[PDB]
């Protein structure tokens, strides 16, 4: 029913294409996309904003979500939101995604509509080792693109 779209764009090359489909009356939102520009490697996951009080894309809370709390993943502390850790490109950066979130919802209590999908300009290296950097982001946090997820026809 809800067919959202998010044409990555920012840095310049990063022209990923993420679309949100939910052809279900009681099913999760089939989230899947494909990046274009990155390079075969690791790149921080979307949903990562240190600070901001001006709003450049959206506006809700430039401090992640209280659902994930922390990057989580190997420690598993919550990561109930769109904060997993890091992904991986194909053989030319082309990073594709494919997940199904049901707990969340395009709109309502858990309105996901407004997720500034961006890519990090660095490799979290699945952890830098220290704390207070890679635990929240990936010792880099470099926002560029802004593939905001919005309803489309």
């Amino acid at each position: 029913a809800t067919k959202a779209v998010a044409v990555l764009k920012g840095d310049g090359p990063v022209q990923g294409i993420i679309n949100f489909e939910q052809k279900e009356s009681n099913g999760p939102v089939k989230v899947w996309g494909s990046i274009k520009g990155l390079t075969e490697g690791l790149h921080g996951f979307h949903v990562h904003e240190e600070e901001d009080n001006t709003a450049g894309c959206t506006s809700a809370g430039p401090h992640f979500n209280p659902l994930s709390r922390k990057h989580g993943g190997p420690k598993d502390e919550e990561r109930h939101v769109g904060d997993l850790g890091n992904v991986t490109a194909d053989k030319d950066g082309v990073a594709d995604v494919s997940i199904e979130d049901s707990v969340i919802s395009l709109s309502g209590d858990h309105s996901i509509i407004g997720r500034t999908l961006v890519v990090h300009e660095k490799a979290d290296d699945l952890g830098k080792g220290g704390n207070e950097q890679s635990t929240k982001t990936g010792n880099a946090g470099s926002r560029l693109a802004c593939g905001v997820i919005g309803i489309a026809q």
